């Protein structure tokens, strides 16, 4: 077990930080052109930090101390630890301390419990920004809180005693909204969600009340599918075994307020229909729903009955619910709008900081980092975003409450996202190895079908002018993270890589040694 | 059997009428908007009336006295009995007894035996016009001598007797030519051909004799897809399939013996080359070598059976003297032509019902019914053209015999048939729910993309302006019949409904609370 | 096992000849459409003549006098006589039936104090000569000695032949080793082939790297044995370098290409070796230096192949056009001079479109090799005795031109394009039975002839009874094949068709 064992420094949030892997006994780098996004997977599984979020290479948590190990991890992804991985040792030079690998995982959340009588209860106390404080209990439900306790190893949650019983703890309250099912063993695994949050009372402090004992165990049905987001989809619910859709005949506002106060998402937007949200796999339960949406459940509304419906897929009913937030950029570069309470609106550029413009950028899948650009209208929803270390996603980062306010558009937010696309370890800026982002994390390009279009195409994307060589097996030395493309088989002419047909997105059977290369223009 | 057992009452023919379904003990009608074409064949399979030729809502054959039914058949068409579908009732009351389904089957032949000791023996007599003639042998073989026996379940007949052996008839004789082939049950089967009928002997009487026994049971071939039962590629039977002739030394002494197996008469072409569509099926029948006197297809100097050495795109069609096209000449507004013997000729003014003009209409395919107009140089062929119900060609309707002759321009005839589309249930003409005419019955256009550009299209073959409004989900109410048209993507510019790509003509996932509609101007 | 004796008569190699089957006392002869390719096979099995080669029908080794056989043998291909195969009692002698078997080398020794011992001598082109050891290593010592039943080899002490035996030492006979007689050097006089032989039978030989999917013997896919497993080389740091070693060591000369990337397609078996650092001057490859057995960080997409100079290619450019060798990584010609219809008909044949050509003046690439003598027996070109390779310029009169007629024909119609389908395989000139005989075939049948689009596909044998057996029948053709042999059947025998069953074809003019 300690054959291959790692762990994670240089990171100052709990699941992220410089590979580092122990062999029997030596604590020792690894470059990050040996270890790919499944080893990476398997590096987070194996310490319990869920889902690897990014590869991070070229010493991103710093450079290590020691020695540098030159095995290339052959995970397949399913792996239960770094032992039972293949490597593929290399004899020869392994790689320099500047290019050692970091992994960022999702489980970041770091909250605890303190100021209890027994050492697993107490006052919920969260870390964010560098700095400890209190949950507020207005999101805290007895899901949040048996999550938690499962976390902290105490079972099951007894009660989340509500006012400062535990004490209201010295520092500021934190406002995140878990949003657990209570099915998960971590709160980093449920979907937290702290943008706007809105102010809490300084003694309604979240509390919890573990039963504290390991084993017990949580014993115990709606939920919106396909809505690019947690408050908005078709609306599937669970009856016999099977998840089933609900068909959209007299859905209006009203059915769609039931479920979007029945799922925590607030009051509802839009009661979608035929199929907005993509047409569901599974028999419609439920036709007619009368809701007066004043219940708290949607099955006990005034249907027709399980199963009893006279219509298709096609027109599968779906809400948007006041909680559905989406962000995107107008004019990746524009203007930062996100979209809450159903209503599009700017995002304030006081304290954005370089955290919070990456956060944005790797949001909308399009660069890893990003700046602030002044103005190149509709109102302002938040302000004061502070984006932590961890979140992929705008919606976890802490800010002031959601206000409908004007904003004059000097006072706004603009930023241009970096290039999707670098090129690495060249002695200009127009040769090098192809470095793309996708997914969380930089990676390459494999040298299969690797001709000239795929240079050119490659060049007219990073802005340089016509290609000159299309190098291979790694010309200018093998890159980061996983191999997110290869057989790019371009026709010189497309607007970007990404447009250009491959084998996408990972799983390409190519090494780190056959990283293709380009020779642009000056 | 009895749980829903369908009947059809108020018809003048025998299997026509307005449909009552008895649920369980309780007779009551089924309104139109929740009767589909398969539930239709359902009933008339059911009911032994062979297969549906149109679906009449509106309580067409009449007011039903009683209780509506609000169950919508789910039939999927092959089940032998209405109670073998799945059913959807809905608990709101669906129409009133204003709009009673009715349901048109094949079998309205109505044909029995009189004046005999035994009821398998006697005068043939068929009732058409709502007399009862005594049907004679010009044309009547023994295998509609069998097929008459099978269906008033005697088993098989022994023989034709000829002249007034059962007596001459009380009443005058039917010229209908039966064209049975002594396997069908019933001689609405048959196919029957009544039009320009050669007159007949008032001696001459079809009568039968059967066996009695309805143990008793009988122990070939047919053209097909030549718009008529004289005209199509050759189809011989044997082995348990049906073969086409390889149109090698296909010449007319060939298509002489296959016309005068059928009864066509002699041969006007001997086509080929898959003249009359591609035949699948094993090919068994090469160089035909039919000096014509024969009388037997399979009596030639046949190659062997089986002996392809040929394509199904060489397959051989004969066209007969006695293969009937009808057609308008002037879309299908237009004097009426006959194709008989060759050649085009017109059709006599005198007793032209409105019957026969709905029967013209609907077998062209572009009406329900028509009207006769006045004249605006051909022969005229058949006069007192009289159709009664049930047929939907005008081959079936007894008439004057074929007489070639030259015709003043004023007694022709001259039909205009009713627009194939309408718009119903809309306080005026030009505005309510979408209906379009096709395959016997009106059928409505599904909503499903139903944009303006379709109403447009819509409001334009209709006969009046621009459309204002395309609505949806059945704005005017549920409509009648099948959904023929779904998806519908008009370019707006379309002259009629049938030019824009569709989902054409059945098969459309919708149910009649999808029923598009328009808003037209007036 | 006399119950059917069978002998080859009028073969001038020595497993070759005109099949005469005995009936316990009386030869005779066999029609050419009551043998087939696993009757060819028993029979050049039992009289040790290694595998069939082809089966020449219509007489080609004259006609036999006396009683021929109208059985008609329903060997399965595994029988070890004649005698055990089923046979199915019911011909002319201008249809009397020969097979070629591979054993065609007529290899001895002569010269010497003992029976199992002297000089090499080999018999080609009708002339026994003295084979020299420029290439006579002791593998083929070892094959010669098993071959004349002498046990083992011991050691190696009219005109010269410049065959070289590329033997393994395992063969039981000169024929089945592979022989390259083409373009072979010169050699001096006094420096000829001999061996002394163990003399002792009951003595056995006791004890790899080879190429697959190279189209040759000197090229393809280096394939690596280790673990009781044949494993690629991955092509990590491939330069020529590795392949002059392995192409040395394979006795195939230096090498023009280190080939990567899977040029000679995927393997399927564990990669052994995966940076090889050889200097060139070592006899095997696993004396290189490289990262160990198993120790590899590639894929089977990047296994690596080699093109050795000892490598040899035929093409012909324009199956017509100039005749051209691929011999030491050049393209090159073929001499006119002193080219029998046997070298022509060689040639057609291994570029698998003909058994016979003619040679034709042209209608520029220098010439490797000139006075090519097939002999009798060989199937390819590099068997064939020739003067040595030599780079030199020839012009267009001295290079060798040929047009072979391709394997599909019609033959008795009215025009080019109609008769009956013929094809050729085995040696023989078959025809296709009329079993599923659509218009697709006649489309393929056409297509592959190089005409219009077919017309009609007869059956009944349409035009006239077809000669020797029958190869072809239940096609299965799509309509689209380039070729009928792509088409999906039961190919080149196993079929109970007649002659009065044989398709024809009737294409465009
Ligand atoms: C939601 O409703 C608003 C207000 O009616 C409308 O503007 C918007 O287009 C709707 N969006 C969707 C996806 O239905
Ligand atoms: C890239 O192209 C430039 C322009 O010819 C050349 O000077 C440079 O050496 C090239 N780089 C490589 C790595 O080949
Ligand atoms: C059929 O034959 C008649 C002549 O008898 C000719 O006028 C007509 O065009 C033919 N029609 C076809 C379809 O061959
Ligand atoms: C059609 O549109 C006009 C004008 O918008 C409206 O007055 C009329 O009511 C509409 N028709 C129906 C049936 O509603
Ligand atoms: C072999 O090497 C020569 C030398 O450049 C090259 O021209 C040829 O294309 C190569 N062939 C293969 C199959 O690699
Ligand atoms: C080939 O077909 C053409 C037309 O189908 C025919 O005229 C010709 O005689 C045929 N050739 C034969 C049967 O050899
Ligand atoms: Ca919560
Ligand atoms: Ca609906
Ligand atoms: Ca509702
Ligand atoms: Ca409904
Ligand atoms: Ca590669
Ligand atoms: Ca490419
Ligand atoms: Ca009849
Ligand atoms: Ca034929
Ligand atoms: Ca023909
Ligand atoms: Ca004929
Ligand atoms: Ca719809
Ligand atoms: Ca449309
Ligand atoms: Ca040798
Ligand atoms: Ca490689
Ligand atoms: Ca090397
Ligand atoms: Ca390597
Ligand atoms: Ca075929």
């Amino acid at each position: 077990s300690a054959h291959r064992e790692p762990r994670l420094v240089g990171g100052d949030i709990p699941c992220s930080g410089r590979v580092e892997v122990k062999h029997g006994d030596t604590w020792g780098s690894i470059c990050d052109s040996d270890f790919s996004l499944e080893a990476a997977s398997v590096l987070c599984r194996e310490l319990q930090c869920g889902t690897v979020v990014s590869i991070l290479g070229g010493a991103h948590f710093g450079e290590g101390n020691g020695q540098i190990w030159a095995e290339e991890f052959q995970c397949e992804g399913h792996e239960s630890h770094l032992s039972l991985c293949p490597v593929a040792p290399r004899p020869e030079g392994t790689c320099s301390h500047s290019r050692d690998v970091g992994v960022v995982c999702s489980r970041y959340t770091e909250i605890r419990l303190v100021n209890g009588k027994t050492p697993c209860e107490g006052r919920v106390e969260l870390k964010t920004l560098g700095a400890w404080g209190s949950l507020c209990n207005s999101h805290w439900d007895i899901e949040d809180a048996h999550v938690l306790c499962q976390q902290l190893k105490c079972g099951v949650a007894l009660s989340t005693p509500g006012g400062a019983r535990f004490g209201k703890g010295n520092g500021q309250i934190w406002r995140h909204m878990f949003h657990c099912t209570g099915t998960e063993q971590h709160m980093g695994d449920c979907p937290v969600t702290a943008l706007g949050a809105s102010l809490c009372p300084s003694e309604q402090v979240a509390s919890v009340i573990c039963s504290g004992n390991q084993s017990q165990t949580l014993s115990s049905q709606l939920r919106l599918v396909n809505g690019g987001g947690r408050c908005a989809g078709r609306v599937e619910i669970y009856h016999e075994g099977s998840w089933g859709t609900i068909c959209d005949d007299s859905w209006d506002l009203s059915d769609a307020h039931v479920v979007c106060r029945q799922l925590g998402c607030g009051e509802a937007i839009n009661a979608t229909g035929s199929a907005h949200f993509g047409e569901g796999t599974g028999p419609i339960w439920l036709d007619e729903m009368k809701c007066n949406g004043k219940e708290s459940r949607i099955w006990q509304c005034h249907s027709h009955g399980w199963g009893q419906q006279n219509c298709r897929h096609k027109e599968d009913a779906g809400v948007i619910c006041s909680e559905f937030m989406s962000l995107r950029l107008t004019s990746c570069a524009g203007r930062l709008e996100v979209f809450y309470n159903g209503a599009w609106g700017t995002v304030g550029k006081s304290s954005m900081s370089e955290t919070t413009v990456g956060v944005v950028c790797r949001q909308l899948g399009c660069a890893d980092k990003g700046k602030i650009n002044p103005a190149s209208s509709i109102p302002m929803w938040v302000d004061n975003v502070q984006c932590p270390k961890g979140p992929d996603t705008l919606w976890q980062c802490p800010s002031s409450p959601w206000e409908k306010r004007l904003a004059s558009p000097s006072e706004e937010t603009w930023i241009t996202c970096d290039n999707k696309i670098r090129l690495q370890e060249g002695p200009t800026s127009c040769s090098g190895r192809v470095e793309i982002w996708h997914g969380g994390s930089w990676g390459t390009v494999c040298d299969d079908s690797w001709d000239l279009d795929d240079a050119q195409v490659v060049c007219q994307q990073l802005g340089c002018g016509p290609a000159l060589k299309a190098f291979k097996e790694a010309e200018f030395g093998q890159g980061t993270g996983p191999i997110w493309l290869n057989e790019v088989k371009c026709k010189g002419n497309e607007s970007s890589l990404w447009d250009c047909p491959a084998r996408r997105w990972g799983h390409s059977e190519c090494g780190h040694k056959e990283d293709a290369a380009v020779n642009c223009t000056d």
